[PDB]
């Protein structure tokens, strides 16, 4: 199942958490949150505009770091 890797401007604890509160309304998703390192690890069969959609709603600045 694709890996999609994202970074986002995540500066505390409580931007990990609206990242996992979005993402959780989303539905259909594995995740993993790097916060030291900014970074959003997601396994989902997802397309990568839908989550790059889904973790803009935080109003943060998110990228697409790729694939595995
Ligand atoms: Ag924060
Ligand atoms: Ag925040």
């Amino acid at each position: 199942m694709p890996k999609h890797e994202f970074s986002v401007d995540m500066t505390c604890g409580g931007c990990a958490e609206a990242v996992s509160r979005v993402l959780n309304k989303l539905g259909g998703v594995k995740y993993d949150i790097d916060l030291p390192n900014k970074k959003v690890c997601i396994e989902s069969e997802h397309s990568m505009d839908t989550l790059l959609a889904t973790l803009k709603k935080t109003g943060k600045t998110v990228s697409y770091l790729g694939l595995e």
